């Protein structure tokens, strides 16, 4: 049924995944040296294409590609639309590798018409906790905790096959020489989410959204004015009502994040992701470029009492293009990022992002139920939107876990 991930390391079904005990490869190890020098053969009228991302209409080309042809929704109502200050942000963090940005073009006008982006990430991905206890038990502790070291490895995003050659294989042909490029490195697993469900995901969760502009929404039809409101006289009214917030945050220390606050927000981060099985490890650079605010890209407050960082959020900015409507053009759309609460409840944090971002002319506030984020879903007035967001790895043996015990926010 799968004549391409039939042929890949990753686990086949859920049954062979249900039986994973430890964390580790799925493959032969293999080197460098025994991997392809050329780039796979490909077609007469494309070419690869290594994007510099130096250069604006290198951004551009990409931009119009994603603008057009990336992810919608399952109605074909909203498109996303990332910025081109954003794919500079998400394509080169700290020591990213330009080899791994790999490209389709059109021999004969140079037409964009495919693409994939891998980056470097430092990613924990040994044995689970829960496994490790069933390990326990069995006498098997070191053979659980073998791969317990972060590991360097690829985290893979943006693939889009423009809309003109889908149904043609091509996704393959980009997935195959993105692994190529990225064993040349001497790198041998990646970590990749879909809304689609593919062999074989490790976890899987819901997403959700909160209104912030619940009147935009419906005039978009991203939302709906809900039965139970045709009972009232007003429906709409009692919809801002219910969804209004303050003017401004409540937890007074709430400051913007500036380059000082590094070092104090790397440690706060890096020890609550500590408690997930799957999580991020971030250099002070990669805080830096993670959560330094950038305009109309990612937007990062702290808690700061007696001179020090105690809590913080920060939340990212991508608009959707609205496909069918008259009267709006764009859905402008915060997602929650990375977070941490030491002082406050977070629920009592996250009401400060909500407000943070209503007061900054957002419309919904977006994410996936991984982190503690569930823990805040119904006092904040989230509900669930449709589908599921799937993570998964290349090469990598994982027993599966609850979204709860995932770190990785995927941009
Ligand atoms: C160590 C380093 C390893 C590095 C690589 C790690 C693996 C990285 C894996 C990539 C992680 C990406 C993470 C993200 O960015 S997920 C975001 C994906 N992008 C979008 O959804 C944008 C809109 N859609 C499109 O652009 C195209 O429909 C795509 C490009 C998705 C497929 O193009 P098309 O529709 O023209 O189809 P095809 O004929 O060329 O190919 C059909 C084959 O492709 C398999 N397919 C379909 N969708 C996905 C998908 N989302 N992940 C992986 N595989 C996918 C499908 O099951 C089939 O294989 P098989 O079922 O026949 O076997
Ligand atoms: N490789 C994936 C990246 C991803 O997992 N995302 C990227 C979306 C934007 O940052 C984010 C997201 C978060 C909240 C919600 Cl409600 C929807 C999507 C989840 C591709 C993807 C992009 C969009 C969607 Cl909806 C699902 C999957
Ligand atoms: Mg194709």
């Amino acid at each position: 049924a799968h004549a391409f991930w039939s042929t890949q390391p990753v686990p086949q079904t859920e049954d062979e995944t249900e039986k994973i005990v430890f964390a580790g490869p799925m493959d032969e190890p293999k080197t460098v040296a025994d991997i392809p020098e050329e780039p796979y053969p490909i077609a007469s009228t494309f070419e690869w294409w290594t994007p510099n991302m130096e250069a604006a209409d290198d951004i551009h080309a990409i931009y119009e590609l994603l603008r057009d042809n990336y992810v919608e929704d399952d109605d074909s109502m909203f498109r996303f639309n990332y910025s081109e200050e954003f794919l500079q942000w998400a394509l080169c963090p700290p020591n990213y590798i330009p080899d791994w940005h790999v490209a389709v073009r059109r021999k004969a006008d140079k037409k964009l018409l495919a693409f994939i982006a891998g980056v470097p990430v430092t990613l924990r991905m040994g044995t689970p906790k829960y496994m490790k206890v069933k390990a326990q038990e069995k006498g098997e502790g070191e053979e659980a905790a073998k791969y317990d070291e972060p590991r360097h490895i690829c985290e893979i995003n943006f693939l889009c096959v423009h809309k003109q050659l889908r149904e043609k294989r091509l996704a393959p042909i980009l997935i195959k020489e993105a692994t190529r490029r990225v064993n040349r490195t001497n790198v041998w697993q990646a970590v990749y989410t879909a809304g689609v469900l593919l062999p074989t995901p490790y976890a899987s969760g819901q997403y959700f959204h909160r209104s912030l502009n619940p009147e935009k929404l419906v005039e978009i039809r991203f939302s709906g004015i809900p039965a139970q409101y045709q009972k009232f006289q007003n429906p709409m009214a009692m919809l801002k009502r219910n969804y209004q917030l303050p003017s401004a945050p409540k937890n007074s220390g709430l400051r913007e994040m500036k380059p000082s606050d590094v070092p104090q927000v790397r440690r706060i981060l890096m020890n609550y992701l500590d408690s997930f099985d799957v999580g991020p490890v971030f250099s002070d650079a990669e805080i830096s470029h993670y959560l330094l605010p950038r305009d109309g890209v990612v937007f990062t407050y702290v808690v700061e009492n007696d001179k020090k960082v105690t809590d913080f959020f920060s939340f990212y900015r991508i608009p959707s293009t609205v496909i069918g409507n008259s009267n709006y053009n764009l859905l402008n759309a915060a997602y929650v990022h990375y977070y941490a609460a030491t002082s406050i409840p977070l629920h009592q944090l996250i009401l400060d992002l909500l407000i943070v971002a209503h007061s900054r002319g957002f419309d919904v506030c977006n994410m996936v139920e991984i982190l503690d984020n569930r823990s805040f879903v119904e006092q904040l007035k989230f509900g669930a939107g449709d589908g599921h967001l799937r993570y998964y790895f290349y090469n990598w043996a994982y027993p599966k876990i609850k979204p709860s015990q995932v770190a990785l926010v995927m941009l």
